[PDB]
């Protein structure tokens, strides 16, 4: 494990400026990094974990989080260990994908929806290749770097209030977490995207979820989803973990759909919605996204 990928910060080097939100593991702040001797203030994201393990143990798993290198996975950049644990990552002005699809509920075309599914599956496939299990995949944990480029965040924060409605049944009943339970959570994530950010099992108590799942009930077909798309989601929620799709296969299936998007999603006014022109993509990347990344899938 290359320790050069993780910078240890002193509390004087940075400052938390504004709360962006919180979850089961901590509170996220927009912050500023001031490099020693410089007068510039560089925006960063800072997550202060709630618990506040020995430092060496934490630091050991931080190195792993800092070692991920994939265009669709957020890398841990720095850490500050004191009376609390603070994690430094790149700040994402657009915020999480869950908020984004809610705010653009009437502006989002099939090409974006299907490409996001592809990118999320690419990020998860990379984690599986690293033999790393996420355990907390959800639309709230996908960040928008640009509308054309999303990234998975917060994998393995357990190491270092359980999300029952995203969890595989075997995780609920037995706290077993695997790549195939990550696939279940991927299914729920895709459902959140396709419903433009609806809450899964709305109005149903968390305590009743396992019995509902055992009865064979699942999240309902989203109004924009054709049966082929919905069957993929349903396959992610099969009781037998090994009969669920693999992330490798999901990349291929959603990439195929992205090439003929109106055949797979039905969205009012979809023809009036395209992926950005080369001109607009070039501008976005120049200003916000210089990193390398696979081409988005365009319609045939
Ligand atoms: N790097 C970031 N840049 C900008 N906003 C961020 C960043 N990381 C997190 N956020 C936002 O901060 C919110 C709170 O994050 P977080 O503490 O990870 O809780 P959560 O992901 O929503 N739920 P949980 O699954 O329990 O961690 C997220 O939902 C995002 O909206
Ligand atoms: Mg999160």
């Amino acid at each position: 494990p290359n320790q050069a990928l993780l910078r240890q910060l002193k509390e004087t080097e940075f400052k938390k400026i504004k709360v962006l939100g919180s979850g089961a593991f901590g509170t996220v702040y927009k912050g500023l990094w001031i490099p020693e001797g410089e007068k510039v203030k560089i925006p960063v994201a800072i997550k202060e974990l709630r618990e506040a393990k020995a430092n060496k143990e934490i630091l050991d798993e931080a190195y792993v989080m800092a070692s991920v290198d994939n265009p669709h996975v957020c890398r841990l950049l720095g850490i500050c260990l004191t009376s609390t644990v603070q994690l430094i990552t790149q700040l994402m002005p657009f915020g999480c994908l869950l908020d984004y699809v809610r705010e653009h509920k009437d502006n989002i075309g099939s090409q974006y929806l299907l490409n996001w599914c592809v990118q999320i599956a690419k990020g998860m496939n990379y984690l599986e290749d690293r033999r790393l299990v996420h355990r907390d995949l959800a639309a709230r944990n996908v960040l928008v770097k640009t509308p054309q480029h999303v990234k998975i965040t917060d994998f393995g924060l357990a190491k270092l209030k359980v999300p029952i409605k995203w969890m595989a049944l075997e995780s609920i009943l037995h706290r077993i977490y695997t790549h195939q339970s990550d696939v279940w959570s991927y299914g729920v994530t895709v459902w959140e995207l396709m419903t433009f950010g609806s809450k899964p099992y709305d109005g149903i108590p968390a305590s009743e979820i396992s019995s509902i799942l055992e009865k064979g009930e699942r999240l309902p077909q989203p109004p924009i989803c054709t049966i082929d798309v919905y069957m993929i989601m349903v396959k992610c929620w099969m009781i037998d973990a090994d009969s669920r799709p693999k992330f490798r296969e999901l990349i291929i299936e959603f990439s195929k759909m992205a090439r003929d998007p109106q055949r797979y999603l039905v969205i009012q006014g979809d023809e009036r919605m395209h992926l950005p022109s080369p001109t607009d993509s070039n501008f976005y990347r120049a200003l916000m996204d210089e990193e390398d990344m696979d081409d988005v899938v365009d319609a045939d």
